[PDB]
């Protein structure tokens, strides 16, 4: 099922009032502790009044409130189930602002809820905009509300939590579609479980952050259960999605037509194997013993043009493995993969021995050295995060994780690593003083300026339990080599959490559990709105606009030409980004050398060389000299 954040706050001395309600189906039947009696809408002879439907809870006095709950009707009555919602709270009743928590929850009669960050309430509205299957009514059995035992106000320059975003779905993989820019996110065959799956099926969902609108599909097509996939946006502009539950399936989404299309199978069945794709839009991938059997599983590359997969089997995964004590069930999983120049694949960790695979012929592979610093050889950090900030000096930011992939304590290390040209030991420093917080789980994204926002995880790993949680996110700051702890959030994001940079540059992280009727499924999501975005009142910064570009799509080595309606100091390209497991090999990004036209028109060129300029989507973002960015305007770069 899931879970509150909070405690139930007592009900007794509630008063509550519905936009209609049924006789016998009194609005306070929602609130009676009586799992048989709800709250109806009117229906029959007083006609059916469609949704939107609302109820409004004055609890009498000011709570911390971090939630709510919505149970069903208990009696096998299907007809009043809450789709599309939201949730308000307010301090007077009359004044209500912007929803705290909306989406979209699951058809189904389990317990629903709504998380979000703690905030001081009087009263709690929950709007039911649609019934699950678009029938008139709403009905509730019993509705709680959640409190936390304390409340703090966010330090002021330290960034924001909220909204959340309610899901029918746990989103254990996401993307963005770089065409429409939504959120795809993906579960498995069940909109929370992987187990027993027969395969063949994959339940998604997507979140358009210009409607705020949820919806749901079910993708059969493929014939594709996708949990446990690896994930490369190629160079041709099409998701390519790796096995998992379907150990040897690749399916394709594409952005451009919003569809999923079989792909080839691999040559050999993996599960929580890496995937990067290359400086010729190919894709790369190598080891995943989750699924399709535990023995060496060597590397294989997809060419988009030929739609095959080809063997490499002397790009030896031997190499990367780590010495995880469970062993190659989890030593060769989730490797920390950057496709790099001329065709080579450089891989970061987790193990303390990095390498260099190639592509040309049968493959290969050469050592890298050991992650390591003037404090020692870096330890096997599986789960630990890596995130190329700066392609064009090939900067690479790693952190966190821990020795084992379970029951093994996170820890505080991070590197820089600096790559040169493929077949070189790359130099290795420590970051600043490592992390504030030592976990594993954890997710991260590169942010415009450079810096990596890094959120969630735990201390010590242990999948599909929420312990031992981190609530502080990070950001590190290449320029002062310094972390930053943010403002915490009040949702754990542990095992299968994700995160993804939006177009319009605040951090989409969510996700967590996938483990069936365990109590630590979440099916929401959260955004993070980064300091930058704010002014010293902590109002939001007014932002430069793009207001022309010569071209929207450019090859490697091109130039292209952009006017502002302000002065901009800085301009970056990142790479859209793709998430599942810790993994996004798809983000990175490019500082832009701006030549000044005058008349605030600027132009750049894109890195010749596309094993740093990586064929695919990429957002473009300038920063006024406040260190404000626009939003993304969306190039697509070529080979
Ligand atoms: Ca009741
Ligand atoms: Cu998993």
């Amino acid at each position: 099922a899931s879970a509150p954040i909070g405690s139930a706050i007592p009900r007794n001395n509630w008063a509550v009032t519905c936009d209609s309600a049924q006789s016998g189906n009194e609005c306070n039947k929602a609130i009676d502790g009586n799992k048989d009696t709800f709250w109806h809408t009117f229906y029959g002879a007083n006609g059916d009044p469609k949704p939107p439907h609302t109820y409004t809870i004055d609890m009498k006095t000011t709570q911390n409130v971090n939630g709510l709950s919505v149970l069903p009707r208990q009696d096998g009555n299907q007809n009043g189930w809450i789709g599309r919602h939201e949730v308000y709270l307010s301090s007077d009743g009359t004044n209500w602002g912007s929803p705290v928590a909306s989406g979209s929850w699951f058809a189904d009669s389990t317990t629903k809820y709504s998380n979000f960050e703690t905030r001081p309430a009087r009263y709690v509205r929950l709007v039911a905009i649609t019934e699950a299957n678009g029938q008139p009514w709403t009905s509730i059995a019993e509705i709680n509300v959640f409190q936390a035992s304390s409340y703090t106000a966010p330090q002021p320059g330290l960034g924001r939590w909220g909204p959340t975003i309610d899901l029918p779905i746990v989103p254990a993989a996401a993307a963005i579609e770089p065409t429409s820019g939504r959120v795809l996110m993906w579960s498995s065959y069940r909109n929370d479980a992987f187990e027993g799956s027969p395969g063949g099926i994959t339940l998604t969902s997507s979140w358009d952050p210009s409607t705020g609108i949820v919806s749901d599909r079910t993708v059969t097509v493929t014939k594709h259960d996708m949990f446990c996939p690896g994930i490369s946006m190629d160079g041709n502009g099409q998701i390519v999605v790796t096995g998992g539950n379907d150990a040897k399936k690749t399916s394709l989404y594409d952005s451009s037509s919003d569809s999923w299309i079989p792909g080839p199978d691999m040559q050999v069945a993996r599960g929580y194997q890496s995937s990067a794709t290359m400086s010729d839009g190919r894709v790369f991938t190598i080891g995943g013993s989750w699924s399709g059997g535990v023995f060496e599983k060597n590397g294989e590359v997809y060419s988009p043009s030929s739609k095959t997969w080809t063997s490499l089997p002397n790009a030896k995964v031997n190499p990367m493995l780590t010495a995880d004590k469970q062993g190659l069930y989890r030593s060769d999983n989730h490797a920390w993969l950057f496709g790099w120049k001329k065709g080579s694949v450089f891989q970061a960790g987790p193990s303390t021995a990095m390498n260099w695979y190639y592509t040309s012929g049968s493959g290969d592979v050469k050592s890298a050295g050991k992650r390591q610093s003037n404090r020692g050889v870096a330890p096997d950090a599986m789960c630990g995060n890596a995130v190329m900030y700066d392609a064009v000096k090939g900067k690479i930011l790693t952190f966190g994780g821990s020795p084992d992939y379970q029951d093994s304590d996170a820890t505080t290390n991070a590197h820089i690593i600096t790559l040169g040209e493929p077949g070189t030991s790359p130099n290795t420093v420590f970051a600043s003083n490592g992390l504030y917080f030592a976990r594993t789980f954890h997710t991260s994204v590169v942010l415009p300026d450079g810096s990596t926002f890094i959120t969630g995880g735990q201390r010590r790993g242990i999948p599909f339990e929420d312990s031992t949680p981190v609530f502080t996110p990070e950001i590190y700051v290449p320029e002062q080599d310094t972390f930053y702890k943010q403002n915490p959030n009040s949702i754990v994001r542990a095992y299968h959490s994700i995160s993804l940079l939006l177009p319009d540059g605040r951090v989409f992280n969510g996700g967590g559990g996938l483990c069936g009727d365990c109590t630590t499924n979440h099916f929401d999501a959260q955004i993070f709105t980064p300091n930058y975005l704010y002014d010293s009142n902590g109002n939001l910064a007014t932002r430069p606009k793009i207001t022309r570009t010569s071209t929207q799509s450019v090859k490697v080595g091109g130039r292209i030409t952009i006017s502002t309606d302000s002065s901009i100091s800085k301009a970056s390209l990142i790479r859209y980004g793709t998430a599942t497991h810790t993994v996004n090999t798809d983000q990175r990004r490019i500082p832009l050398t701006l030549t000044n036209n005058g008349g605030n028109s600027y132009s750049f060129q894109v890195p010749s060389d596309s094993g740093v300029a990586l064929p695919g989507y990429w957002m473009l973002f300038v920063m006024n000299s406040a260190g404000v960015p626009s939003v993304a305007s969306t190039i697509r770069v070529t080979q």
